[PDB]
Parts: structure tokens; sequence; C-alpha cells
């Protein structure tokens, strides 16, 4: 039941996406790896429930790697907003439920801000405000070592869920082993600045549900609880850490579908 | 430099207390396992910034044993701030600077509530206000079932640093083990219903610094980030995660000395 197929936007992105379900649409946007089989299990759980789930790769990353270069080099929230409402475009998708995390949660963000009649309601997991200098260095460092390096911190620092992180299989590794570079000198260094919650009070009242991992050291999105709480927005927690879609499937199924049927609740109110 | 001796409160508790210094009064209240031996290397590092600082063991616990089973049983905020004015009345300090982390934390909020003519400023670190029913069902096991199991729970789970915490050294470890028992039998069911959090209005304003171990598993002090944004108090992060007067004894003595200060300029001013 799963389409697995590509198409072309005008800005030169040849995409890789995955379509299931009927009903509204749900996109799944990837953290700064792009690699959207980590959703695939919770995939068919979400369409299961009735809607029509939609995931890509991002560009330039593993399957959607024809790409020109000024999509995967100096990304900021903006630029990537305008790259999903190309594919939405793309796809007729009108109007859209949107996860994300990490880049993923600054790009459904900036979504919701900037393209307010296309988003239904954005889910935003752990969104990166701050420069984290050690992760910017490796961008000067050869494509072996970054992919040695990052491939080591999401197994054992921040997967929430190694075996998890581990079952996800050759392939992936294999296509995340080439993302880890292409990551590493386009995203650390642009996306933080680029956060679009300069601006409290433009959050305020808006249809946004922000989470943090149960299980993430406090420090790394002190700031995210700060800056919801401040806007009054819903703020709470998945169980895990960075990638709440690989480590507990079913949960982060559970958590889309409850979260979309409440604002499809409101939005018929 | 040091003074340690003990004193006799009409409540009927027997204090060991420690003082070291000459100064505006800095006060270091012990987490729920109520050992002062914990603060050795800080005292002599704010004191040395020109404050008095005085410490003690908690009533029931290592060498405050001496007192009434009400003083170590059904245990509360507001009994603890009660018993902390009566050594403070000892002990001839009308006006203090107050530290406390875990109960000790909800204590130093009921004594800036509750005795605000006596209260500088107090820091709050990792205030319980959820129960933990795994805690909570120790109570019924053997003294020393509850001692074991403990005992590798601050070590492996809350310390945030293991060679710091055993570096406390046998004559505190042999003192704990004995605490362990009495903590979980008094403390657990009755401490977090008593946080004196819950009228947010009721903290807007006051002289509170909040802070959270920035090791800490978001999930375990989640609810204190969103309580003090809601009341607009100062919070922040310490290295570590529940015990950062023994993982960083020297980043915590400059905390201290340096919110002290920040209120002895707002005082005058
Ligand atoms: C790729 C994924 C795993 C990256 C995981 C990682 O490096 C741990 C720190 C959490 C920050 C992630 C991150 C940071 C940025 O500055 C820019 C980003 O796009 C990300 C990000 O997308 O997270
Ligand atoms: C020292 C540590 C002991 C127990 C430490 C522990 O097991 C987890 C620390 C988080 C909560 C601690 C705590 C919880 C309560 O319900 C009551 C308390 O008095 C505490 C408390 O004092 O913390
Ligand atoms: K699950
Ligand atoms: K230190």
């Amino acid at each position: 039941m799963r389409t697995r197929s590509t198409i072309s936007t005008p800005n030169g992105i040849t995409w890789y996406y995955e379509q299931e379900g009927t009903g509204p649409d749900i996109v799944l946007v990837p953290d700064g790896l792009g690699e959207c089989q980590m959703f695939d299990s919770s995939v068919s759980q979400i369409a299961a429930q009735g809607f029509r789930v939609t995931t890509f790769d991002m560009p330039g990353m593993s399957r959607s790697a024809k790409a020109p270069a000024e999509t995967y080099t100096e990304v900021t929230a903006q630029k990537l907003a305008s790259y999903v409402i190309s594919i939405l475009d793309a796809l007729d998708i009108k109007h859209a439920t949107v996860w994300g995390c990490s880049s993923g949660a600054s790009t459904v963000v900036a979504l919701l801000l900037g393209y307010p009649d296309r988003i239904r309601n954005a889910m935003c997991h752990e969104l990166p405000t701050k420069l984290l200098d050690h992760l910017s260095n490796t961008a000067v460092l050869e494509d072996e070592e970054i992919s040695n390096i990052l491939a080591n911190v999401m197994l054992n620092d921040v997967s929430g869920g190694s075996e998890a992180w581990q079952a996800l299989g050759v392939e992936v590794h294999a296509r995340l082993h080439k993302n880890y570079p292409v990551f590493a000198r386009g995203y650390p260094r642009t996306i933080p600045p680029s956060a679009p919650v300069q601006d409290v009070e433009a959050l305020r009242g808006k249809p946004l549900d922000w989470t943090v991992g149960a299980a993430t050291p406090t420090e790394s999105f002190f700031d995210n609880i700060v800056t919801a709480t401040k806007a009054g927005v819903n703020i709470g927690l998945l169980p895990g850490m960075h990638f709440p879609y690989v480590s507990h499937p079913d949960v982060f199924a559970k958590y889309v579908v409850e979260t979309t049927q409440k604002h499809l609740w409101n939005s018929s109110s």
C-alpha cells in the first residue's frame, strides 16, 4: 500500500518520496540526516488511522541527492521551508499537518509562520537554536572522519535507543554514511541562527505542539522549554532522545495521530 | 577557621553544625540525605569571598540524629523550614541567603515565602513536585535492603560524577548508609505534595534563583523549568545532576558567591 517514487520540482530538486493512506494530509519532515526510511514503521501506523502520510529524503541526502548545491549548503530553516512547500505543491497537498525534528523542527515552525494557509498544525521536536562549536568544527575534516565521528554520536549519544538505531539496517546506514559530510558542511553553522523563534509573540496562539526527548540531557533543549512556556505553546516530552520515530515508533505514531485529531476537532469548532 | 559543634533547639533537636567566615550570612541546607560534609570544599571557597557560611546535618540524619521522631517522619517543606528557622534563631542569624537542593529546595522556597524578613534570597535546585512510586515503595523493605538499593541509585543515577561521589569517603558513606532508611520512610510520600510552588503568582517578583542539572534527564525536572518560566523566576543550569556541590564544588561555590553578590547589589539599589 506504500507508494515509493520520485518527483521533480522547478528549484532543480528530484525528490525521493513515499506516500501511504487516504484522508487529511500528514507530512513527516526528516531531521538533518534527511533519511525518510526512519519513518517506515510509523508511516503505516499513522495512515491506518485514516490519514494520507507523505515523507521524503531531504535535498542532497540519501535518494534526494539529485539537487543543486545551494539546496544542501548554507542551509537555513527558511530555505528548507521553501523546498518542502515546492514538493507539497508538486504532490497537490494544499493543507497539511507537519512533523519535524532538529533542522526539521526549524523547518516546520518556518512553514507554519511563513505559509499559514498551508499548515493545519505543526509538531516540532528538539529545535536547535544554539551553535555548537564542536559540531561546526567537523566541517573542515575529511569525509571519512566526519562519517566515523557522527555515526558514533548518533549510535551512542543521541539515538535514544542503540538497538533500534542499529536495526535501521545496512542499506540505511550506508546512505547515512554518505549524508554525514553533506550534513556537517551544510547545516550546523547556519541552521541554529536561522531558528524562527526570535519573536515569542509570533508563536503565541499558533497551532504548534512542541516536544523534547525525556532522556535528553536537560542542557540540550532547555531553551526550547523556556521559549515554548513564554509563548504559551503546548510543550511536553516523548520517550527517548533525538529520534523518537526510531526509538519508540508506536508511541511516536500515537502522538502524531492524537495531535492531528485534536487540531481537526478544534478547526471544525 | 571552621567551627564544628552541636547546638540544641527547643523543638528537641540536637544539631551538628559547621560555620566558617565573617560577613553576610549564607546557609547551605542539605538535600534529603541530610549530610553537610557534602559542602566541605565549597564552605571554605564561599567563606573566603567575605561571607559567614553555616551548614548542618538535618534532623534524624548523620550527626543530627538526636531528634524527636516527628522531625524525620511525615516530613514536609514547611516542617523543615520551621526547623531551619529554629537553628538560625539559636545561632543568632537574623538575615540569610539560603541554598537547597531536593527537599532542601522545597525547604528554602518555604523559608523565603514564610519568613520574608529573615531571607535575603534563596537558591533552589531540582525541587521535587511529583510522587515517585518506585521510591515511596522502598519504605516497606528491610533497612539493609533500602541502604543497598539507594546507595546504588545515588552513585549510578543522580550523583552527576561517580569519582567525586565515591571520593566522599568511607566516613561519609557509612553515615549515608544509616540515613537511607530514615529518608525512605520519612520523605518521599510527604515531600512532593508539600512543594510550595503550586501558587505561581506567590513566586512572582521574589528573590529566587532556580537551577537544574545540565546532565539530568529532561523528564526529571521539566516541571521546574515550566514553573520558573511561568513565574518569571531566574532559571538556569549547573553542571552535573542532583549534587553539584559534590560533582563540581568550585562551579557551585562560584554560583553561590555570584548570586549572593547580585542580591546584595539589588538590596542596596
Ligand atoms: C541531523 C540531526 C542529528 C544531529 C545530532 C547531534 O549532532 C547532536 C546535537 C543536536 C543537534 C542537532 C543539529 C544541530 C544543528 O546545529 C543543526 C541541525 O540540523 C541538527 C540536526 O538536524 O540533528
Ligand atoms: C537527595 C535525594 C534523595 C533521593 C534521590 C532520588 O532517588 C531521585 C532524586 C530526585 C528526587 C529526590 C527526592 C524525591 C522526593 O520525593 C523527596 C526528596 O526529599 C528527594 C530528595 O531529597 O533527593
Ligand atoms: K514504541
Ligand atoms: K568544580
